[PDB]
């Protein structure tokens, strides 16, 4: 039948979908969510053989183990075991577009398991098998007999195995197809893998059983009273003596309980549902659920007889909260949300798409610790445990159907096709059926990048009809179609419109007010954290805070999808698209996360953390005003620490308890500040520290910070005049300057400082020269590639202008002696094919104190693309252990991504001064630096710098960090000016005008001396 | 202006004068100006200026130089924005070209006198025998900033001797969203803390 090439057959013999069950046979276990002996895991070692097509599978496998099979752990993705290659393709489908067909060579994974079943499960009741995740379709046999088939790789497929098993040993056989017509609906931008990748379990339920249950909670106007409504359905024989009891508990206290026989109210001319009952429980002053305080109750649903015998129990965590859109705003418990969200795919660098509880927990804790309060399931329903974690830790969730047909042309070709409505319907309906009792899910999504088709409209209505408790969103077709309650664009800019035909991406501020528009706007994806990125992040937050209807967004995205490979030496390395021989592929576009695949943060996460703070601050005088952005909680685990330092030198500090109601303000007066000892800038830094541990943080966690400059006393004191004057030696070849133990050499033919010595030690490996380029970031390169250049990408503009190839022409090099110093004057022109790109005029003035003051004035031709940077660079001879500086830090920071950095004195090992992005590029800059110390050298001024053992040239020539090699010495890049890094998206220029070096003329000054 | 340093060095084909000053009030140093004047064998005087402004002092209205020239000439010719008066936050209509007007057109007769007649984006200014070149903003007229600020009606102003030249490296915006509260937008406030500008003064 080739059911895998027919969108009309998405399953055979599969059981209905329903919320998580466990069939407890003890009610107390159900109350506390204890393991159920009736719900067994079949995870562990299974038998597996790979074939190139279903046609190659031997019939013998149905009845007997294949001797050639191997033993492997399940769940797993077979690519992760090496049986075939995983493929990283973004939009283009990994298979030829010829719906509903798939390739004839279609990798088939044959899995089997011999396992025991006790007679007690078979004497009464029903025994079903549950596959929580099988990618992408499969047939199942039990003891040689065919049982059924299923599609939708991200929802559980359940089959009744009652009539197929026997006491003792039994054998399952699962034939899993890599590609199927379901693949047409699974075009998400992620690695393409396959296998039995989520749990497999066996559940025993009695013949008379709870087959479904829906919990709703409704409130009065101020949320001081709620009614919990639980509709319960049964299967099996109706009998007057059956009863359902629904009890609600808060911890160990029973709050309410209600019992009723089956028999629902009249629904229409034919009667009501005799197989259902709805229990209604009143709750006075309920403790409400929120991401701020995830208060939970437990609903326990008991199926029993009137005389008191329990048949079985099911149950769930219940969070009392209301979600609604009113007057253009999304409200939770009546208050308007500010979504500090992130998209998160299910990805593990070693396990592929298999998720585990440790990793899940680790992600949620980092999220919370980084001031995220919400997550979008991009782009499919997740492993069931994720929802339980979000309910208990407290995160708002966007649950999204596993529907993405991005590679179709036009994008809605299938979603506007009624013949695809069935398949799409089950992807939405089965998800709601499974997840509708989780309080953490606050919004449903119809899928991702599948255009806008009538199928969407039908499904949007279906959800609105069956679950009015939550809004429905969907971005396809323009982000604001009739299929979305929320304007949910991806990568729309704050102030800049991108007026694409048919599906424009308007500036978000402007979008809200188009004629007739009244919906809230929450970006489904924003700020593309690929590589050195997140430039412009603060611009979103300032807009979200100023505009009521801009209610936030989900950052793109949480974690890089890099996979681990091993080199010839067995050492691991991070790989991306094309590294498995996969092609076509989309190379590094699979890595766009705030964190690396192992969960180590990239520097951008700190930027997110700061912009997403829940406390805002203002300073007036000595008065700090703290305003809380919490909607529900008081600041009862928070104190404010303040410190004032003079040029990094600590002057005073204190602590004050924060006592701020939600949305309230607190005024803190700082104490009088005595006058600092000397000249300099006083700076105030305040931080909010949580003194007590929480379920998601350690005691002492810092949740927010901010700084301000205080009084400045400019230095007006004259330095004590040199007890010696420098000596110049002129030669045809060089201008040399000597002063004591020091010596500086200026090459007269190049016009550069080519060498310096301290004692008899040379300090330079390469001369000090102007630098106007950077090893291109992912955002500078965009979609450009050698075989397919994007002439609009910054990198190509610079390349085409000759920025990377221009050579300095010396125009002038002179030496003069002053009363107390020697003065070298240079001027160089950088040219390309006859065009003068930049002109650098400098003076170096070396005085009796041993200091070399460098003044630089650059001219940039107005018609050349604005340059990446304006600075100097050199390779120093030394490698020292520490980097110490007075400037912004401690982490990497760029012009358009420096708000989280603080001005202070920082000292880190040199390796921390390098950010190991997988795809290497310019990295490690620190901006707003007034002093930098390395080895015996000190440089002072107002500049940006990076320092590491890798040259810009090496960085731009290397595609994978594991291939980099430390060079002799230390490469220092000191910039007077650096361009922004951008990031609103990674496929089009995204550096805002104010961060482009378009001024024409630039000036900067450095003092280089010994320390 | 307290003098912190004033030196002279003779060079190969010029004389360099270096100066440093601090403006203070009550003991607070508001601004520091560091300059070098380089006079070469060609007769040109290159001035370089580096100013520091205390971060805690209100952002200043301008950062520039001024003098009263002895000369009074009929025309003003410049290469920059014009022809009419233009300020940083009000110069979109002005065009960059070579303009030449009579001196009085370089004065705007606001009934309540104030700073006026500036022209921005100027690369060369000619007045009588003088020529200034660089990238500055300037105004030029027979009235001192002092006179403007102390006179409340345009009809009471009197031409002073000579000509007042105000040449700025930077000038704050004029604002106008309203006239009863501060309205100069942040981007047009002089808050950079350190400012650099340079000019060359020569004859003809
Ligand atoms: O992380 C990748 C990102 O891609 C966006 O799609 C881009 C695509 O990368 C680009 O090659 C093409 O020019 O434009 C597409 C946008 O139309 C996806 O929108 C986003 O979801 C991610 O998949
Ligand atoms: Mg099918
Ligand atoms: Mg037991
Ligand atoms: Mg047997
Ligand atoms: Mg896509
Ligand atoms: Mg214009
Ligand atoms: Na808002
Ligand atoms: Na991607
Ligand atoms: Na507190
Ligand atoms: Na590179
Ligand atoms: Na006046």
């Amino acid at each position: 039948r080739r059911d895998w090439e027919n969108p009309g057959v998405t399953q055979l013999n599969r059981l209905a979908a329903h919320p998580p069950f466990a069939s407890w046979r003890n009610s107390e276990e159900a109350r506390t969510d204890r393991p159920s002996q009736q719900l067994r895991s079949l995870n562990g070692e299974w038998r597996f053989a790979w074939f190139p097509a279903p046609e190659a599978v031997p019939e013998s496998w149905l009845e007997c183990d294949l001797p050639e099979a191997d033993t492997v752990v399940v769940p797993s993705n077979w690519q992760m075991h090496g049986y075939d290659a995983p493929i990283y393709t973004n939009v283009t489908y990994p298979i030829t577009v010829n719906p509903p067909f798939v390739p004839t060579e279609n990798p088939t994974g044959c899995y089997s398991l011999t396992f025991n079943v006790d007679e007690s499960w078979l004497q009464e009741g029903q025994t079903r098998i549950i596959f929580d995740g099988v990618n992408s379709a499969f047939h199942l046999w039990c003891n040689g007999r065919w049982v059924g088939y299923g599609q939708d790789s991200r929802l559980p497929s359940e089959f009744d195995l009652s009539a197929f098993l026997r006491a003792g040993e039994n054998r399952l056989a699962v034939m899993v197809l890599r590609w199927s017509d379901g693949s047409y609906l699974e075009d998400q931008d992620m690695w393409r893998m396959s296998g039995i990748f989520r749990d497999v379990s066996l559940l025993h339920k009695p013949t008379t059983q709870i087959s479904d249950f829906h919990v709703a909670t409704r409130f009065n106007d101020d949320f001081s009273r709620a009614v919990l409504e639980a509709e319960v359905q049964m299967c099996g024989e109706l009998r007057d003596y059956l009863r359902v009891t629904v009890s609600l508990w808060q911890g160990e206290t029973q709050v309410a309980s209600g019992t009723a026989p089956f028999g629902g109210e009249i629904i229409d001319e034919r009667g009501g549902y005799a197989d259902r009952v709805t229990l209604r429980l009143n709750v006075e002053n309920p403790k409400l659920w929120s991401a701020e305080i995830p208060n939970l109750y437990r609903a326990v649903v008991e199926l029993h007889t009137a005389d008191g015998t329990l048949i079985e129990a099911e149950a769930c965590d219940v969070g009392f909260r209301e979600v609604r859109i009113e007057n253009g705003l999304l409200l939770l418990n009546g208050k308007p949300l500010l979504i500090r969200g992130v998209n998160r795919h299910e990805h593990h660098p070693l396990h592929g798409q298999v998720m585990d509880e440790q990793t899940m927990v680790q992600d949620i804790l980092l999220m919370k610790q980084n001031n995220f309060n919400a997550v979008r399931c991009s782009h499919y329903p997740n492993h069931p445990l994720w929802y339980t974690l979000c309910d208990r830790y407290g995160l708002y969730v966007v649950d999204e159907a596993n529907i993405e047909t991005h590679g179709m042309v036009p994008m809605n070709r299938l979603t506007d096709d009624p013949r695809w409505l069935p398949a799409m319907s089950e992807r939405v309906t089965r998800m709601v059926q499974r997840d509708r009792n989780h309080p953490s899910v606050i919004i449903w999504s119809l899928g991702n990048e599948s255009g806008h088709g009538a199928n969407h409209d039908a499904l949007y209505r279906w959800i609105k009809s069956v679950d009015p408790s939550r809004p429905v969103q969907y971005e396809g077709g323009g982000a604001d179609t009739t299929a979305t309650d929320i304007i949910c664009p991806m990568y729309a800019r704050v102030d800049e419109d991108q007026p694409f035909p048919a599906v424009p991406k308007w500036s978000i501020k402007k979008w809200l007010s188009l004629p007739g528009e009244t919906r809230p706007l929450i970006l489904c994806q924003y700020a593309h954290a690929m590589g050195n990125s997140l430039g412009g992040f603060a611009k979103y937050w300032q807009a979200f805070r100023q505009y009521p209807r801009l209610q936030g967004g989900f950052v793109w995205d949480w974690v890089d999808q890099s996979l681990i490979k091993y080199d010839e030496n067995g050492n691991p390395w991070s790989a991306y698209g094309g590294d498995f021989g996969d092609t076509p592929n989309d190379r590094q576009f699979c890595m766009n996360g705030l964190v690396f695949a192992d969960r180590t943060p990239h520097p951008a996460l700190t930027e997110a953390k700061h912009q997403q703070q829940f406390f805002q601050f203002r300073l007036s005088g000595q008065t700090i005003e703290v305003t809380s952005e919490y909607l529900f909680r008081h600041s009862d685990n928070e104190l404010l620490h303040w410190m004032v330092a003079l040029d990094g030198k600590p002057l005073a500090s204190g602590e004050v308890p924060l006592d701020v109601a939600p949305q309230g303000k607190q005024l803190i007066e700082l104490p009088e500040l005595p006058q600092p000892e000397s000249a300099g800038q006083l700076w105030l830094t305040v931080r909010v520290v949580q003194p007590n541990a929480t379920a998601w943080s350690e005691a002492g966690h810092i949740s927010a910070w901010q700084q301000w400059r205080l009084a400045e006393n400019l230095s007006v004191t004259l330095p004590a005049a040199s007890h010696a004057i420098p000596h110049l030696t002129t030669s045809e070849m060089d201008f040399c300057i000597e002063l004591g133990n020091k010596r500086w050499q200026f090459n007269r033919q190049s016009g550069f400082l080519s060498q310096m010595w301290i004692g008899d030690k040379k300090q330079l490996l390469t001369p000090l020269r102007d630098q106007f380029t950077r090893a291109p970031l992912d955002n500078d390169i965009g979609v450009s590639e050698a075989t397919r250049i994007d002439p609009n990408a910054w990198v190509e503009r610079w390349k085409a202008a000759g920025h990377y190839q221009a050579e300095a022409a010396l125009l002038q090099c002179t030496a003069d002696t002053l009363a107390d110093a020697v003065l070298i004057t240079t001027a160089h022109a950088w040219q390309h094919q006859g065009k003068t790109l930049f002109i650098s005029r400098k003076t170096y003035r070396i005085d009796g104190s041993g200091q070399m003051a460098i003044t630089v004035d650059v001219e940039v031709a107005s018609d050349t693309p604005h340059p990446a940077r304006i600075g100097l660079n050199c390779q120093l001879a030394q490698v020292a252990e520490r980097v110490n500086w007075l400037g912004l830090g401690p982490q990497e920071n760029y012009p358009d991504r420096l708000t989280a950095a603080c001005f202070d004195r920082w000292d880190l090992p040199l390796s921390d001064m390098y950010t190991p992005y997988v795809f290497p590029s310019e990295n490690g800059l620190r901006c707003g630096t007034r002093e930098l110390n390395y080895g015996p050298h000190q440089w002072r001024g107002d500049f940006q710098f990076n320092i590491s053992r890798y040259s810009q040239q090496q960085l731009m020539e290397t595609s994978h960090r594991h291939l980099l090699h430390a060079e002799e010495g230390t490469w220092l890049n000191i910039d007077g000016f650096h361009m922004g890094i951008g990031g609103d998206d990674s496929w089009s220029p995204s550096v805002s005008a104010e961060f482009q070096l378009s001024a024409g003329r630039y000036h900067y000054q450095l003092v280089w001396c010994q320390k």
